[PDB]
RNA sequence: AUGUAGACCCGUCCUUCGCCUGCGUCACGGGUCCUGGUUAGACGCAGGCGUUUUCUG
């Protein structure tokens, strides 16, 4: 089969369940918060404020607890 | 679904002071004067063009009003 | 349109080969490839973490793998 | 504000008015000179010599004076 | 002569075919070495002790040990 | 309506066999002559030909002045 | 003898975001070539819309 898209479902499940995540940027910096919303190119990450994070600056998104899409 | 643009227009319109962190760790500050698919014009003492491909994060001083 | 990237990654995933993923900033991740898409890889160790391919330099499998018996 | 509206008009105004600029690269290096000409993908920067700077390596272009321009 | 533009794939294919030992320098300064086993639009498979997959977007230069004739 | 100078500039350097320095994004300086080049790569000749990805280059600077 | 043709040559008349559409402009003298060869592009003006960089410029 087509091989199913895994970036938008994964992020959406984190967003919907308000899972706390750590976002590591390419320069080593670690952001934390909850995924508020996201778009093809950015992610809105909410902690004390909403900050807009470019996907092209992200290395990894690692959730506090396991999340499943199917 | 576009929110980069709704999120960046709102900061511009409201003249919200922002911090822009670059991929190399540098922190820029100012107000978003105007901003496009490939750059953002950031105004402090002078207007300086900033390439979006060099930005990691845009973080506003004061929360901006979104849905 | 053609790729050896998808064929190579899928074999690692299917066989549950332990891999090391080196990022562009020098950081080394390890785990098994759980799934992947055009733009990311899900890497499983203690938890599943999502790794952007544009942050990866190399994927190096822990144990060598088959040619796929290519003709 | 839609499409590439600010990417090339701003550069042209610098180029035409021979405004001295500073170009900061993504690795922290600071170049200075006058924009001589620009492609979609590069900028020619003139000081003692003309050097070709890839845009993908640039973080910011900051002019010496706010352009004596519409803005 | 005449041509289609690309020399990136002919150059790589010649190295692969001739089993030329190469050095691949990554954008972070790391030096990889081996032989080019195969490659696609986006990656190169580099063989030493094991076959590892190298993203082209991480590569700065490919420099062959000895002459390649295109 | 604009112009393309990236591929005229290179191609003048390659034709005139001008010495050049290519600075990479990581600070490394390569030197040589442009031999062949492409949408995404430049072939740089010194003791051997090496293939340099454009996406790794910050600047190309000629030893001697030339026209765009 | 060389064209009710064409492609080049010579001479005379301060580039810049893309794209769709509509309107116009790309001329005049002379020269070479027993001539793979093209159906498009460029500039002017009007109107409209705009991939938001997530795997090589």
């Amino acid at each position: 089969a087509k091989g199913q898209s895994l970036q938008d479902p994964f992020l959406n499940a984190l967003r919907r369940e308000r899972v706390p995540v750590s976002i590591y940027l390419v320069n080593g910096i670690k952001l934390q918060g909850q995924i508020e919303s996201f778009d093809q190119f950015v992610i809105l990450l909410k902690n004390t404020v909403s900050q807009m994070v470019y996907k092209h600056a992200i290395s990894t998104v690692v959730p506090s607890r396991p999340v499943s899409h199917h």
